[PDB]
């Protein structure tokens, strides 16, 4: 039995969906991440800031990230 279409592409935003389990260890960070993007509207530095404090407290001895290198 054939079938004209089944299988779901489901593509990305932009690049690289990032955020592999975000377990325990992080939760207060990206509630102030989103909160600033909130507010500011991501159109303030770009927020890149916490994203950077965030890789890199997590790169280290923290959990995991994909990322896109
Ligand atoms: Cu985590």
């Amino acid at each position: 039995m054939t079938e004209t279409d089944k299988k779901q592409e489901q593509e990305n935003h932009a690049e690289c969906e990032d955020k592999p389990k975000p377990c325990c260890v992080c939760k207060p960070e990206k509630e102030e991440r989103d909160t600033c993007i909130l507010f500011n509207g991501q159109d303030s530095e770009k927020c890149k800031e916490f994203i950077e404090k965030y890789k890199e407290c997590m790169k280290g001895y923290g959990f995991e990230v994909p990322s896109a290198n």
